[PDB]
């Protein structure tokens, strides 16, 4: 259930494949952010989740540079998939940038997201 | 740099690549949590950093899950690196829990940790 | 506008009262986790705010100790209050339990919750 | 035992006082950050806490509008106090900034604080 496209209020735009081996694999595309275009993304999904009715938990990752730029930061989300007819992914996300050590105590945004298939 | 093994003050071993597109690929091994031996991490950093003296940007994620125990959760850890006196990574970190709704609230730990090699 | 009652989704009640030197009290009362009736909340809003359209600053501290029941935690929520339309107060927030040194890596949790009068 | 100045890494101090009931008071110096001299901090503790060792929760907030300056902006600080030879309060932080509805998903910076009774 987590393969495929999902979208965040925000208007981004996350295409992912989830390997039966645990890998999660695709790409970002942020609809606000120092971003455009493109961005590889890598994380991980519990590829057996439990047997009740709880979410599969994931994360991964988007370091924030591609072709076109590179804001020299990196999100990660860490979050679960809760499948279903309106299945959804629940995040919560820090992005940090690379800063200067005085500059350090300021380096990270913690947001959080759900994503949906539509 | 990044590439090599890295602790943090949990005694916890984090064993990672940087590859030259950005990727991180190695495996953690956790010293606390409900886990044993070691788990596949997979992340993203900037491979261009800014050479204005700030950090590099880097994220990882763990799904608990392997041969030997699934926890049913996953961490990232958002940070990034820093090529300093000892070189250190500092994060912020994400644990989340595949939970039910109505446990969804708690579903997620923040942390925090700086990494070393020694 | 902060003054009011106040509602999460989780159906938790958000009593509150926004004194004109930038002091928040009143009362959360939890519908989910260790507790049980109000707890008294204080904290501090900006009381100048922006007048550019953005949102109030603000934040407030529940420890979960009252007459009833003891949970040995405090919550603090970080956000701001968005006034016109319907009204809200977007949050984040932060849990953390007093834990021993071994199990403070897990002594924290983190959330978010938007509030409103509704 | 959580009365008193603490200090944390950045260079910032903050005084409290800690009621019979619960309640923290004082105020907070930055030394990094949109700020200038002190501010008012208010926030709770846990004032029963656990004889077993465990660390004591407390957390506070600062508004960071003084008769200086005003940031827009807010700071929590949740955490537990440890006391003994080495006493600390163990803190993270949400630091909110007021900002359009646009702009709200960068309004919260995320961080963390030691704090010492000496510098
Ligand atoms: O601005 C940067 O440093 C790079 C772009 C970051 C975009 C952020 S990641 C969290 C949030 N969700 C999105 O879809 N975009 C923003
Ligand atoms: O859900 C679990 O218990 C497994 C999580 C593994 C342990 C956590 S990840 C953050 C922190 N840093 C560590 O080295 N271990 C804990
Ligand atoms: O269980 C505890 O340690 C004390 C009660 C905490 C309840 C939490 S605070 C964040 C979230 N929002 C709520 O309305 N309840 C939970
Ligand atoms: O810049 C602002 O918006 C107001 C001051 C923010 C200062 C922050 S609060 C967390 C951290 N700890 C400090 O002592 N200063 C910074």
């Amino acid at each position: 259930g987590i393969t495929g496209t999902w979208y965040n209020q925000l208007g981004s735009t996350f295409i992912v494949t989830a390997g039966a081996d645990g890998a999660l694999t695709g790409t970002y595309e942020a609809a606000v952010g120092n971003a455009e275009s493109r961005y590889v993304l890598t994380g991980r999904y519990d590829s057996a989740p439990a047997t009740d009715g709880s979410g599969t938990a994931l994360g991964w990752t988007v370091a924030w540079k591609n072709n076109y730029r590179n804001a020299h930061s990196a999100t990660t989300w860490s979050g679960q998939y809760v499948g279903g007819a309106e299945a959804r992914i629940n995040t919560q996300w820090l992005l940090t940038s690379g800063t200067t050590e005085a500059n350090a105590w300021k380096s990270t945004l913690v947001g959080h997201a759900t994503f949906t298939k539509v």
